[PDB]
């Protein structure tokens, strides 16, 4: 109905202003973009599912997430392929994995500060519908 796909559209509006905050913060730089494959050659192997800030968009824009515990579930993707990929005690893989987690800490706590909980109920029970 119209009434879901303003819904939706609203839905879309947020986890676009959600994104954007966490891809102009220069700490998540390494997660805005997949990666470069000359840089890491086996990326492509060792994980199964990349995932970067772009891809997040180009979802939303696509009309991939219905609520925002789907976005949520890409956002957790983007930090467990971070400490599966970079798991050494090495700086730069402790490095990354700190930045992982903070991306993921501040994707949930403007999430639980923004969200309002009768609107993600809302998209889950229109999803639920489909
Ligand atoms: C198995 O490879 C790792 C070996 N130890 C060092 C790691 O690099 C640490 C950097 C990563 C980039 C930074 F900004 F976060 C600072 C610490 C190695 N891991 C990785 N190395 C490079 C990249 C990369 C990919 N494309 C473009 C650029 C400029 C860099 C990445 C990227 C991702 C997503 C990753 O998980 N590990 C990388």
């Amino acid at each position: 109905s119209m009434q879901e796909e303003d819904t939706f559209r609203e839905l879309r509006i947020f986890l676009r202003n959600v994104t954007h905050r966490l891809a102009i913060d220069k700490r998540f730089r390494v997660f805005t973009k997949p990666v470069d494959p000359d840089e890491v050659p086996d990326y492509v192997t060792v994980i199964k599912q990349p995932m970067d800030l772009s891809s997040v968009i180009s979802k939303i824009d696509l009309h991939k997430y219905l609520t925002v515990k789907d976005y949520l579930r890409d956002i957790d993707l983007i930090c467990s392929n971070a400490l599966e990929y970079n798991p050494d005690r090495d700086p730069g893989d402790r490095l990354i994995r700190h930045r992982a987690c903070a991306l993921r800490d501040t994707a949930y706590a403007i999430i639980k500060e923004e969200l309002d909980e009768d609107f993600e109920q809302l998209c889950e029970e229109i999803q639920e519908s489909r």
